[PDB]
């Protein structure tokens, strides 16, 4: 059948991918004992937006659940799925015949039907009529709480919906759960987003020169991803932290917009990932600006390399994700002790949650259509109220088909260091004369994207990682 | 004093630019007989947003009126200006000390005071208490209708505002009028945005090759603008129309995403403009994909060049903008007749509104902090209900300090030509034996940004324009 493509060397994504998603959603819904026969899933697509009160258009990116189900790139659509039959209907805007002037061809409904391989296409203004005709028992709409933002999903509405029975509680947990497990077709797209983003990271490492602004590398990264990968969007705002900014976890946003001059001796921590057809990638590379690790930089870096590889090697079905977080903590503490920053029993350090002083964020998260993907905390899976672990975006056990980032890091963050040094249960583990050398060091994060397999993981990311590989890459070898 | 700068060769913009805007707004309001003594202007800044229900952040860009008055890059602020004294107070978010875990150093109020050169800085949650202590007579808030989008400006609101007298009618027309007339400091920024965008257009003409995707040039343009000009945003989504797509006026949006392969013999129409520190640029260059104009391409192109230069030569204070639109129409019609596409009396063609068949859009618009800048249709200025002229974004008379685009074009749009050919009042002008050669030609638009001076215009844009210049640029001169 048909495929989404941006030509050149970009990936052809079969529209069958979305058909399979629709089938899987229906299969799950049919197993749910609360679901009535004759139910119809109703999703509302994103709409075109403008900046504030202006007419300045914002580039449209589809809403993630709607994209998962339909793969539709146009704004202003709806999509419905008969649960019992699996039959899909796309609803497209009826554009005035007088509109070929400003926006482009006025495509027929037949064009959209063949483009998206759905069962039927109707106009948005006909939705109440078309639904009334099907005599559904209930409309299943999307409403629930995203566990990363705390936002409530936008439930579909249309002129005439009040005439229907509507259930807005059943669908969200089921569609979330389907999104958690990537199909083989979805994995092909994620391999591709990781391929292009990995190439772009390598180009950035080759291009970095002392004296550049951080944003020069952001620009280069996005230019590679778009011109060579067809990635018009990134998956999140690029983090190009250099020097002390590598310790700033929330960096690159408008209040800290990648505007520091990279200096000789600085570490760089670049967390960037292109998006292709609404599928994410998320990769972080850390390396010395000047292309040569100092002894202290090599020590910190190789500690995170060790925890990265230990977590990847331990991951397999049945592994509890918080145990991976604690595994990384333990390794970091051992290496920070080997380095002389810490002294004493690593067992006692773990008991005092010292790892969270150095890695306050979660070890990694699900990834898919959203970079922080849905389904980390379904009902019955509890957040753990401890330093570090409270920041984890899932406390689930791993299963085949889950896609995770693995992103341990070690940072020297003054607020956290100083808090630990004030606490008698934690202060004694520090050698202050050694820690002093590391104030302003910045931080190192190594982030890989992986898929859980039947026996372990498959790594999607392909960037230089050892000190040797990084130095050779940056030397222009 | 302090300036905004992104380093390297980027423009240093003094924060005194915004202080001057605030002073101008107060001087205007002091002269307004309806403004009460002790009035305070209250503006609310833009807030940080995420994609839909996800935690994926959208890169924050300040709201335009708020930017014009304060130049503040951070989300979540408010700003007030005492009218009688001109005293400015910025209100900033209160971040808890623990956010230093994720954000590095949390900036003090003093930091923001020095950064923005305002008189005072307070936390947002203290706004009601601070205003109460000032004992203002009335708060002047922003509400009015944007004449391009039809949207209503977001009026400031905070907890406790109901305890004050609020006027939401006076401010909008006044602050809009200040924005219409650019200061010397603003013109320096618009000259810079034109310089960078001009260079980037030149790089695109040098790089275009038959066989590329349109979006490869969008990517290159945006990369030049960000890496070399510090332009993180474009002023609007890039329009990169090749071949038939050059006749689609706002091509490049999500539904038509610059995804055509450029062919030998195609015309390209590239409408792209970087934004620096929320100041716009808007430039359109038209040129043959293969670097060599055919006779037909040269004739259409030079017709638009003729109207471009006639309008620029005619613009001066006191000129009614709709007269410039009609001037361009007349020239296009003369030239289309001189190339054999039309025959008969140009006077009769103008009476028949034939110009609007070839140029269905307005001649040009105000430009400033928004690409389609505010103030085109203040109370008393009426829209003209005629083809072409109906699309004008202003019917004002020109005055010194206004900034306008001058963007005549000629396009071969099938549904417009077909309408004309089906209308006995218009059909007779066409020579179908010559017209047939231009079906699928696309279109040409030449867009310059200019400032109205005391006696004429200043051209901001600096790209090759003659056939000879364009061929030389594409040949790498
Ligand atoms: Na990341
Ligand atoms: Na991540
Ligand atoms: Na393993
Ligand atoms: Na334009
Ligand atoms: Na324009």
């Amino acid at each position: 059948g048909p495929s989404f493509w941006l030509g050149n060397e970009t990936l052809k994504v079969p529209l069958a991918l979305f058909a399979l998603n629709r089938q899987r959603l229906c299969e799950r819904l049919r197993k749910n004992p609360a679901v009535q026969a004759g139910s119809i899933v109703v999703l509302q697509g994103g709409e075109e937006t403008q900046r504030y009160c202006t007419d300045t258009g914002v580039l449209f990116r589809q809403e993630s659940f709607f994209h998962w189900a339909f793969g539709v790139t146009e704004p202003g659509c709806y999509g419905v799925i008969d649960v019992d039959t699996g039959k899909s209907t796309l609803f497209v805007p009826r554009l005035p015949a007088s509109h070929a002037t400003w926006m482009g061809k006025i495509h027929s409904k037949e064009h959209f039907k063949e483009k998206y391989a759905v069962d039927d296409v109707q106009y948005v203004d006909e939705i109440a009529s078309v639904l009334t005709s099907q005599k559904p028992s209930v409309l299943l709409t999307l409403r629930g709480v995203n566990t990363d933002s705390g936002s409530v999903c936008r439930e579909a509405s249309f002129d005439g919906i009040s005439k229907f029975e509507v259930n807005n509680t059943i669908l969200h947990p089921e569609i979330v759960e389907c999104r958690v497990f990537k199909t083989d077709m979805e994995l092909e797209v994620l391999r591709y987003t990781n391929k292009i983003s990995s190439e772009a990271h390598r180009e950035v490492m080759k291009a970095v020169k002392v004296g550049m602004k951080e944003y020069e590398l952001e620009s280069l990264f996005e230019h590679y991803c778009y011109s060579r990968g067809g990635m018009r969007h990134s998956s999140y705002t690029c983090i190009c932290g250099s020097g002390e900014n590598s310790a700033v976890l929330h960096y690159g946003h408008a209040g800290a917009p990648n505007d520091r001059t990279i200096q000789n001796g600085d570490m760089c921590l670049f967390d960037m990932g292109g998006e292709y057809y609404c599928f994410a990638s998320d990769i972080t590379c850390s390396f010395p600006a000047n292309g040569k690790f100092t002894a202290d930089q090599k020590a910190v870096y190789e500690a995170v390399l060790r925890s990265s590889r230990a977590v990847m090697g331990a991951m397999k079905p049945g592994v509890w994700w918080p145990d991976m977080h604690r595994l990384a903590d333990r390794i970091h503490l051992e290496e920070l002790a080997h380095m002389g920053i810490l002294s004493g029993s690593v067992d006692a350090m773990v008991q005092a949650h010292l790892g969270a002083v150095f890695m306050p964020h979660g070890l990694g998260h699900f990834l898919g259509i959203d970079v922080h993907d849905v389904g980390g905390y379904p009902e019955g899976v509890e957040r753990i109220d401890e330093p570090g672990l409270r920041s984890l975006r899932t406390a689930r056990h791993l299963q085949p088909g889950m896609v995770l980032t693995v992103e341990p890091g070690i940072y020297f963050i003054d607020h956290l260091l100083d808090e630990a040094l004030a606490d008698p249960a934690r202060a004694s583990f520090f050698n202050r004369e050694v820690l002093q050398r590391f104030r302003g060091f910045g931080g190192v994060r190594i982030e890989e994207d992986v898929v859980v397999t039947d026996s372990g993981i498959e790594l999607l990311t392909c960037v230089p990682r050892t000190v040797e590989e990084i130095e050779a890459c940056m030397a222009g070898c």
